[PDB]
């Protein structure tokens, strides 16, 4: 019955979210799923909408496309999760303007466009749960802080409409080689409908 | 005057007063776009002054280098540098535009980056130097009315904090002063604060106040750039970083 939208189920972090959500009886709108997921899930009894070519949320069009798709197929968006990241490291004095532009695009523009597209739908619905997943590194640390602010401020604004907005951090990519399945299970409280009163938080797995 | 102090913008009233204080404290000066009467007023007290033209838009990648370059050619040294960064855009998130997110990022994030990227490497090669980032007014904790600006302003705080940490070892101290309770007009000019409907919207989301004159504010800034106090770094005072 409930509809869950996951921006990226290509690669590995997103698929596990889809599995835990499917167990919790949530129909799915998946962005660029890896093959054998649409099929696996449809067999498990959950309806699935594939939205293609929407991995770069910086593209104003991408998030718009994911939402349009969810609205046409299911007519509702109860949960939405999106991973926002661009990897840029280096001491400050060694960075480039391009590096700053890249972190802003990934950790500020990609969430911005996501929220600006999903939240209107949930505002009209009077309910909704949003989850922004964020990924020494002066510029990167800086964008995360902004994305953290962004999430807290937007939450304060749209709580009046019954919509939750929270953010989660992950240690993966510091070791590209616990599991993701445990991380998905941990994400579920923000998107499965069980807890609806937490908002504007940043938690670290 | 033997020490060199660089002032990113001396066009209005705050920077002139900084330069005037610094000159009493025997600094030579690198000024971006000095106010009318300033260069002459200053040379008549015996200071050397390098006026750098058309640089007071610091989000312009070329503006900071021009200032640093003039200093290197005319003085060979930059002991202190001060510069103000910040553009405020108000409005609810749902009614916003990427254009507004760009405006805040360029003013609050790119502008400090260019200044630090050009002045700090010099101070590193020198093993000594004091930086002062004067920050736009911090917004309120549940920053409704200014979601995007607060996001950029947070990101800029984190950036300056990180930089202060990196270069502390190389003898370069970097500090932030907030301008929330120092509401001289030039600070909010770029943010459209002429028409008082805009200004009312700014005031709704950021606490403002003016506690003193610009001459007093110069005096107040000297501890971070006048060379007499060289052990503090990474400080965010007067709400530059939050509450």
């Amino acid at each position: 019955k409930r509809v869950a939208l996951v921006g990226d189920a290509s690669f590995y972090v997103g698929p596990s979210l889809a599995r835990e959500l499917a167990r919790r009886e949530h129909n799915l709108v998946l962005g660029d799923p890896a093959e054998g997921l649409v099929d696996e899930l449809t067999a498990l009894g959950v309806e699935v909408e594939a939205v293609l070519g929407v991995r770069n949320l910086a593209d104003p069009e991408s998030a718009q496309k994911l939402v349009a798709a969810a609205q046409e197929r299911f007519g509702r968006i109860d949960s939405a999760a999106a991973f926002s990241g661009r990897v840029v490291t280096g001491k400050f004095l060694d960075s480039t303007l391009e590096d700053l532009h890249s972190v802003v695009q990934g950790c500020l523009e990609a969430p911005y466009h996501f929220l600006k597209a999903v939240v209107p739908v949930m505002v009209e619905q009077g309910d909704g749960q949003v989850l922004v997943m964020t990924s020494g590194a002066s510029l990167y640390s800086s964008a995360r802080a902004g994305a953290t602010m962004m999430v807290k401020n937007v939450a304060a604004e749209v709580a009046r409409n019954g919509v939750q907005v929270n953010a989660v951090g992950t240690n993966f990519m510091d070791f590209p080689e616990g599991t993701v399945e445990e991380f998905a299970s941990f994400c579920m409280p923000f998107i499965d409908g069980t807890s609806k009163f937490t908002t504007g938080q940043f938690i670290a797995y």
